[PDB]
């Protein structure tokens, strides 16, 4: 580790949600092994003056900013700091505070300007010197800074990683706007279009509109086919005809043609009318899209980055190059700047010319599939071109009613269908296989599914073992040959169930896919599930609405048992966003000494101004310290200090809105599952163990891996796999806390 | 009344609990055994016919009251209005036998059911002219009674003060703004908001009223002469006052002087000329008639959906047409000729200045609004301040109840315009036994509006046991005057207070409570501050659970509410989320009414609806707890529905402060302080020591001598209420 | 009271101490044989015994625990009677034997010593046996026929001979 420096950090150019718990994560990381942290308000417009802008910060300052958008710090338009006239002053004020290390959290050119300052570093330092105001043991001392850069911007300019902080937290505000025209354009038919925030990069246009279900799509970088005037009204009219009396048409803030034209919103209301003639009411999204709660994703991103950029501080040796950090998979890596604008000046390069298409593959392989995968769900190609293969795939619902599983019935039908296949439906998971109800879905069925959650389908979490033979009845009167079953822990068990049945009876060699359905992200073999954002955010929200009780009735802390069986997914990943003091999964052993330690902690808390506590419990953490016995304990070890309460929350952490990352997150695994069954369908020895695996997530790809080989990385006793990915944050997120 | 058939229809304007007031007007009907009808596309629907006319069910009104908008379809016929099209409309009623109609619609569509009402007997009589109906129906089916609600967001129908759409519309305004006040505090800008209603501008109002505007374009009252260079001085008062956050609230037919509307270009041109601020102009479109209805949208579309059938069969065939709305705890109805009268005189008196009238016709709803913001927004300077040398202290004491934040923010800032220095009695009676005593001014409760919880502190501790540090403290810092705003706990203490009168001479001064609690169990009180905040909680948060009861087939969740024994929030949550059973204390209930349940929801399986919404009072009883409903129901229950159960906790409270409870709490401080000022001229009697309630419509000040009777002390809930009458209408809403 | 799903604690407990009900998990009982039990201790406190006493197996249903009777006969009752709970733990096996239990030991033991010196088949089922009671005597019943007449999921046999007292009882309560 390393000790005795100062680290400064700063929020200039593009400011995002979560950016709060950046600075958070930043300063409290910076003290826990270092020495001082220190603020630079108004970005670098702070640096070039300075005096008030620099001021030291303590474990106490970055609490109550963890639940609060945009930045603290704050951030203005700095020429006096671009250009090298005054910048000299900027680099004069380091100096004064022994700030040889930099932390920046922009994302546009904020981090340019950092590369800048790093090459510029040994250039000021002997002209300040020079000048007569710094001294000469100053000018060696401090010769070399480490500088850090971190992303912030909604817009996703910065081509390096998939996901920055704020493109989550951004996409919640263009859901939420949409979620409400779909309870209004019902009464009279009429189509609304909607201007997202995508200059530059349309990154945003493209996810936000494949989780709503959009028509079409307006992007900066892939422009639309020539004719695509006559093309739209055309499409427009197929959804007129397929009951669909709501459009949907997204438009990125600089969508452009064939040219560089851009296509601006009123261009397409002014189409509306030449040929269709519906009602069209412009809505700009401005600046609404920045602001907002940060969600639960941008909280644990930024917290996470908050960690990572100081870690990336004190270890650079001072010849390496500056580093952005970004989060990717289980670790967290470090990417050079120099490197990282190399790839912004490659877009900016294929974007001028007519090269479009290198310009879309450029900008990361997560645009690629999210681009390929709505081309696919949102285009229709007409019914008598469907080259169909004399095949019915079938999809179920088998487990609890997580969020986006009606998603993922959406994108599974339709990738199938305009795949070739005729689909069918099985109703109330593994109970209604048994009993029947098994019925043909088609397009127009499942039109609108993104934006409910619990199954239209239904789900059950009941074992099909002893309940086989009469599956195997309505197996053959459907002439099933193919399953995908949407679901948890249910879905594996039921999968090996039905791999010791293919011995048994015949019908079940045909090939079938699980996708992760839960809300407690306990699928073995996935390190992700759909609806775990859902309930992260929810947990998170409602867990921060509950501090407001306690910041404001003094000396008060909360017991909250969340659910999630026994993976603290949900109880160590809501911790981490919402700051919960402590977390008390069962993959963490604890005893009465750590429990009488966090006790200690709690009671030198309550004497500064934070006098709140936030503890998260998973409802199976241990069978003899239960969630009473946290809320007993603390009360008479503390009372004459401060009382406690208890809130079991329940099934209120399930269910509701689906979660715009669990929108697009099931649209996404459920149709390359379908590419999968596709390709095991065309085969002209069906009996094999590849053709039962679970489509899992290991770091930034898919992997589809059979439930043969799962059976040694899970423990059926506990319901969870045995190692999981998420416990490495384990001592990232009790170091936040003190 | 039985026999009948009514039609039920949907034409004009639209709004969030359109679709809440069908399911009501349907079920109402069926429970009183009459032929539901729906009438598709409005009027259009009943010129064409054959498949327009359906028949409604108690099955196809469910799972669509959190649904915003209509399921219907409001449109705009043209082919009723001519007599030829009407004569195949008329005829059409004729082969369902519907004489009946309740046309749910905005406002002009309301006007086509008068018109009709009027042509029945000419309609009738040339069916049979034409000899296609007996001359039976035209004497059994002889008169046609009509009614009509309003179901727009523009709110241009006067004669009440809520009409449905209005606190739904107004959160998705507010919705709006608090994703602002989080965000641009890290740099000093103006946000310029736009709100729809042409003439009428309600929207403007609260709204600005409840997020802390500092300047609203009303298209009844204009801006005064010259303000442009009044707005720009307001502007540039609060960013040397620390307020980095400038709010400009304005309608969307704001006008000015003459009939000029002043659109939102000019005022961003104006702020950008001599103010120089970042200012982007968000025009709110149709986003204010989206979205989930509000819990109070959710009652009142269920009220008058009811009313409106009762409103049919009562009707005698000589009375006029009426609309039903909500007078204040109990809805009245109000004649059509009348309230299309009264649109016409505010447009008559908006023509030609006359402005000054216009705001008086809106009735008091809008003249109290307009002057409780006139007189928070405006702040004269202090050296014009009459300091009546009086120190006047603010305290919360209970429960963490949202909007009080909002509440001490009016409590303050009216306190200093009266010309009086403003305390803060921070911890409650806790931190006034410790001293916990600070002078607030203006700029201290600036950007309170908007933040739940409790910023001065509140404890549940009660005097008496604390009692001699509390007439020590008292006596120092020369306190004269006491505003408690909290729960039941408040009133316990003020009544402690009214005790150590002569053993104790310094609680001699008046003391004037404002009720804040999500239990809504202040005696004295209707509402209370938070109880919308709960209340819109608890029925989101079973909107989020009976999605999850609906997902897995055949589930009741057993919800079990806060509140301690009042039953607010159990039965106006198991109105406002059409809950199958809501157990309070108020309602005793034995294992007979617990089985006849079991039974009411074991049938309700065998339909579409499979799923089951039942909530529990905190302590309804020591005996049936929350898991004995779940052990019966899970046992009872076995083999036709699984069951399970959650307690919520206090989630429900300390959220984001509702907007009503923001304007309510900005209301009625304003007036408990004026209340101060009164009594503040000259404390030995009982009318000192009194608490700020609701009784019909305005407020009274009862005091807590006389409230000893009509309270029970061993419940902490008042002997008699006003939500108890609508027990019979929350039962009969789940078959 | 104790003794697993196995009512023999409950239904031989309650014949002998007189009580009005006794709950157990052979037995099926539903709200109704719950409440008919109310409305006929309510009748009995209008007598000369106004008591109440009602027993329940350890593990009679799942749903309807202790604290399920004692709410249900607290409310249902309130006016009439005033009822309470209390849950019997490991005082049951107490300490001295019961003057039956000192014979019983000693009788059937010597028993199953005899059948060890009487055998020492060889190696089968039989070799491992039980010492049961039938009518009067004792029956040495191989491990291996005792699998139909028992249920391992409760740890109790399937068809119990005391169950035929649960025709009685009832009549000498009300």
């Amino acid at each position: 580790s390393g000790a005795g420096k100062a680290i400064g950090v700063l929020t200039s150019g593009g400011d995002a949600q979560g950016m709060n718990a950046a600075v958070r994560a930043v300063v409290r990381m910076g003290i826990y092994v270092g020495a001082k942290v220190y603020f630079i308000y108004e970005g670098y417009q702070g640096m070039v003056d300075g005096g008030s802008n620099i001021a030291e910060a303590d474990w106490e300052s970055v609490s109550s900013i963890l639940q609060v958008g945009g930045t603290i710090i704050g951030s203005a338009r700095c020429q006096a700091f671009r250009t090298r006239e005054g910048r000299l002053k900027a680099a004069c004020n380091l100096l004064q505070r022994g700030i040889t290390n930099l932390c920046v959290i922009g994302g546009d050119g904020s981090l340019t300007g950092a590369n800048l300052f790093r090459k510029e570093w040994s250039g000021l330092l002997e002209e300040l010197a020079r000048n007569g105001q710094i001294d000469k043991e100053a000018v060696q001392k401090y010769a070399y800074l480490n500088v850090v850069g971190m992303v912030g911007s909604i817009d996703n300019d910065f081509c390096g990683t998939d996901m920055t902080i704020g493109t989550d937290s951004a996409l919640h505000r263009i859901i939420e706007v949409v979620d409400a025209i779909m309870t209004t354009a019902q009464s009279h038919q009429r189509t609304f279009v909607l201007e997202v925030m995508g200059r530059h990069c349309g990154y945003l246009a493209l996810v936000s509109a494949l989780a709503c279900g959009a028509d079409w799509v307006f992007l900066p970088e892939s422009p639309p086919e020539e004719g695509w005037e006559e093309q739209m009204c055309v499409k427009l009219s197929e959804n007129r005809a397929r009951k669909k009396r709501l459009n949907i048409i997204i438009v990125a803030e600089g969508a452009i043609d064939t040219q560089n034209k851009p296509i601006t919103s009123e261009k397409i209301k002014e189409l509306v009318v030449t040929q269709l003639g519906y009602d069209t009411r412009v809505t700009i999204l401005g600046h609404v899209q920045r602001g907002g709660t940060p969600s639960a994703f941008d909280r644990i991103l930024a917290s996470r980055m908050g960690v990572e950029a100081v870690i990336a501080l004190l270890e650079a040796t001072p010849d390496t190059p500056a580093c952005v950090v970004s989060l990717n998979g289980n670790h967290a890596v470090r990417l050079p700047l120099m490197e990282c604008v190399q790839m912004t000046q490659d877009v900016q390069k294929a974007m001028d010319e007519r090269r479009f298409q290198d310009a879309v593959r450029l900008r990361g392989r997560s645009f690629a599939g999210n681009l390929n995968t709505y081309k696919r769900l949102a285009i229709k190609l007409p019914d008598d071109q469907i080259p169909k293969t004399n095949c019915n795939v079938a999809v179920i619902n088998v487990g609890a009613p997580a969020a986006g599983m009606n998603a993922a019935v959406r994108s599974a039908v339709r990738v199938g269908i305009a795949d070739g296949h005729r689909m069918l439906a099985i109703y109330d998971g593994f109970d209604g296989f048994a009993k029947g109800q098994i019925k043909e879905i088609g397009w127009t069925d499942v039109g609108g599914w993104t934006g409910q959650g619990g199954s239209i389908l239904g789900t059950k979490r009941v074992l099909p073992g002893k309940y086989l033979e009469e599956i195997a009845t309505q197996m053959r009167t459907h002439s099933i040959n193919a399953l995908l079953i949407i679901g948890g822990f249910e879905a594996y068990l039921g999968l090996l169930e039905l791999s010791a049945a293919r011995e048994k009876h015949e019908e079940f060699c045909v090939p079938m896919v699980m996708v992760p359905a839960t809300v407690s992200n306990n699928v073995p073999g996935s390190d992700f599930s759909i609806g775990a954002d859902t309930a992260l955010n929810t947990i998170t929200d409602t867990c921060n609405r509950i501090k407001q009780s306690a910041s404001g009735t003094k000396r008060r802390v909360f017991i909250i048992e969340t659910m999630g069986g026994y993976c603290g997914y949900l109880a160590n990943m809501g911790g981490l966003a919402a700051g919960a003091d402590a977390a008390y999964i069962f993959e963490e052993p604890f005893d009465i000494r750590d429990l009488q330690s966090n006790v200690e902690h709690l009671t030198e808390k309550m004497k500064t101004t934070i006098q709140r506590g936030l503890v998260l419990r998973n409802e199976s953490c241990s069978e003899n310290y239960t969630t009473d016995f946290i809320y007993q304990l603390y009360s008479e070890e503390g009372k004459g200090v401060f009382d406690c309460r208890k809130n079991v929350l329940g099934h209120m952490q399930q269910g509701g809105a689906p979660s715009p990352f669990d929108r697009n997150f099931g649209t996404k695994i459920s149709a390359r599952a379908m590419e999968w069954i596709t390709a095991k369908l065309k085969e002209a020895k069906f009996t094999t163990d590849d053709s039962i695996c679970v489509l899992g997530i290991s770091k930034r790809n898919v992997i589809f891996q059979p439930v043969a080989e799962l059976k040694k990385q899970t423990d059926f006793e506990h319901r969870i796999p045995k190692e999981q990915w998420w416990l490495k944050l384990r001592p990232l997120m009790k170091i936040l806390a003190k």
